[PDB]
């Protein structure tokens, strides 16, 4: 499994984009984790050998929590709201992590200088673990585990797509899982429901789903938030949403813009008349979404406020004191 | 991970029960894999090296589904149900399992063999896989994977409790997860709700949760199915609840009793009321519910059809054409 070598891993690409460039640099081919590695049960893995037991609970009962920070141009980008948020999770479940936030951060920015990626995807997950015997059953028994992964930087949705905008659809096969069975503002592996509006996403042969909640408002997408904006107001879903770092960060763009930015309940009606709506997640950045179900949105193309946003988060990205933590390489 | 000699793993036990009897036999300490092991991507190994990629989709978005079948004298129980079951359930999902049922069914009796267990747990997995790199986000590029593993058998519930009856509790801070985010008819290992229901089981001083659907109806519990017994009539809910390979035989015992036995929708109240309830699931077999929230079940002990029926599942256990499978030692 995953075989490639150094000179075969793809870390940089052209984008097209002015406001979006990747670091100018060569992997070195003598190290092993050059491009891509794993942290497991203290080990610096790469790839190949980036295996996690079998009976962990992690896998066995999907008893995990997790995150996703990313590197651009050598910076982790708010690593510590992304490791409170991972660890207010992991506490939401009664999982007690075995490290410290402190020494989750030191583990996870040492895997990203062994990787030597400039830009990367960074998974930290954190489980219920396994316990003594492999089919031990007493859920108090297991002692949790962290694993994480950093690998090239991945794009939800392409390069022309952050330009032109996105084609979303409205999933109707599907509703996103309701907080009184599985809390969505948890990070979860728990992607039922998701899984299942992307493929009615292929079905219906669009690009992206946006789910509802149980009240038929707005929720999410498959790994990623929505931000309607009407009359200059910015507006993201509170209740069937994660509590994107993205979506932060977007909603004090908004604000630094000289918009009021607000989480509240957004009706399909407001989805659908909306000025701009846009999505946004870690693994990605921000993107419009210029029509739901065929439907355009205003006039079908990328809105002002919503361009802006996208320029400044990648500006943000580059140039920001509180924001950027550096990878020690 | 998982370090005991073959000496130290527990494989049988004296249960107290007339009709649970474990065979009498000796693991093989020369056998690395005798007491248990796993078969991942073509390798039989021990527990302690049972390990899967951290980038297989059956971890990072819980894409995947299972069955477990026990072996109970050396002999598989309704091995043909579990696999047609497992491989309906992926068909559900979309996965196209990599190998065929009998390919399957093949290597699981192999795997129960080379552990030398006479009384086992084996779970086999098909998850969506991983593709050529780490990192990819294309759910269609991935490349399913089959994982099993034989283990001891395990017990939901105590051989005491199984005489004497389990203490219910009907979960209020959760419901099972609604069919319209994850299908509870297809097996899978999103156990969010699942794990609330227990938690809140521990949280209120009871023994097992039995949780309600979206419509204030009895459910199933944590890893297994319910069922209410009234004036000889025998009901177990049919739309909330995966369809127990237990459940059958259990509605199939009820039968051959001369009982009405039948899936159907059962109120709170219905279940306050009954005659009898009971839990049943692979791992542990039939038990009786003696009391539910503090509310004895009729007079508090074990009933006569419950009894009935959990004597008659181990005697099939040993007794059976149909239902058995030997494993060739
Ligand atoms: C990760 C995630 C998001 C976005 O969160 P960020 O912190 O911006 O990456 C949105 N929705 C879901 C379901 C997610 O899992
Ligand atoms: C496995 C399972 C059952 C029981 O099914 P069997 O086929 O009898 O083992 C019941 N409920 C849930 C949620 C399960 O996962």
């Amino acid at each position: 499994a995953f075989s490639a070598d150094t000179s075969e891993i793809v870390y940089t690409h052209d984008t097209g984009l002015d406001y979006i460039t990747y670091s100018d640099y060569e992997l070195d081919p003598a190290n092993p984790l050059a491009g891509g590695a794993a942290w497991i049960e203290g080990a610096f893995v790469p790839p190949s050998e980036a295996r996690i037991s079998i009976f962990d609970q992690g896998y066995l009962h999907s008893d995990v929590t997790y995150t996703v920070f990313h590197v651009w141009n050598g910076n982790a980008f708010r690593l510590d709201d992304h490791i409170e948020r991972l660890f207010s999770n992991a506490e939401s479940m009664r999982i007690i992590p075995p490290l410290t936030q402190d020494e989750v951060k030191e583990i996870a920015l040492e895997l990203v200088a062994k990787t030597e990626l400039r830009e990367a995807f960074v998974s930290v997950s954190i489980t219920r673990g396994y316990s003594s015997t492999p089919g031990e059953r007493d859920i108090t028994k297991h002692r949790p585990q962290v694993y994480m992964y950093a690998v090239p930087y991945q794009w939800i949705v392409p390069f022309d797509r952050i330009r032109d905008g996105v084609h979303a659809m409205v999933a109707q096969s599907v509703r996103r899982t309701p907080r009184s069975s599985i809390d969505p503002q948890v990070k979860n592996f728990q992607w039922g429901d998701l899984i299942r509006a992307v493929q009615e996403t292929h079905d219906r042969g669009f690009e992206a789903p946006l789910l509802l909640d149980g009240d038929g408002l707005l929720a999410e997408g498959s790994g990623f938030n929505v931000v309607v904006i009407k009359d200059g107001v910015v507006r993201s879903p509170g209740r069937a949403a994660l509590p994107g770092i993205t979506r932060k960060t977007v909603l004090e763009i908004a604000e630094s813009l000289g918009h009021e930015a607000i989480l509240a309940d957004i009706t399909l009606a407001e989805l659908l008349d909306a000025d701009e709506v846009l999505g946004c997640t870690t693994a990605g950045g921000v993107w419009p979404f210029v029509s739901v179900d065929g439907n355009p949105i205003s006039d079908g193309v990328p809105g002002p406020i919503t361009q802006s946003i996208i320029r400044r988060y990648w500006e943000l990205n580059v140039e920001s004191s509180s924001l950027l933590t550096p990878v020690q390489y």
